[PDB]
């Protein structure tokens, strides 16, 4: 399900727990508007996919976490993979991000 | 000097009153590494060119400004010219904000 992100310790905890299964975390922003529009797939492709863990973390309330992570852009996804970040990109792409999901899992 | 906006009445009359002149604005947010890295370079760009008008929109402060300019990246540099956009471009690139200055002058 997407797990909303309030903490540097949630984060690292969640990228703990989620052990060999691939993570895909959404840095979004109130104020883009791409942020918004692709937010529902984001929430299908997590209905989609059991085997992957997504994550929000809205970069204003955790802007350490956005800071540590170096997120230049709205919306960033970035992808993790045992606590190494295996992949990214920006921009409300919806067939690459379901694409990267695909080649990452 | 650089204006700080914090509002979007304050910045529409900035926008107003530059009359003829250039207007280059600074999106930035607290959380981006590369805005504090261009943040002094920007302010010594002011100095430098009196007949330039330089503002800085913090897109937290702001978010109605931030998102109806479209701001998509942490820096964006927008440049207008009697209320019409004219330039854009993102990241904390110093010889390019200056190049561009000197294209648009």
């Amino acid at each position: 399900m997407v797990k909303q992100i309030e903490s540097k310790t949630a984060f690292q905890e969640a990228l703990d727990a989620a052990g060999d299964k691939l993570v895909v975390v959404d840095f979004s922003a109130t104020w883009s508007g791409p942020s918004k529009m692709i937010k529902p797939f984001f929430h299908s492709l997590s209905e989609k996919y059991s085997n992957v863990i997504f994550l929000e973390v809205d970069v204003d309330d955790c802007q350490d976490v956005a800071s540590e992570c170096e997120v230049k852009c709205m919306p960033t996804f970035q992808f993790f993979k045992k606590g190494q970040k295996v992949g990214e990109f920006s921009g409300a792409n919806k067939e690459k991000l379901e694409a990267t999901i695909n080649e990452l899992v």
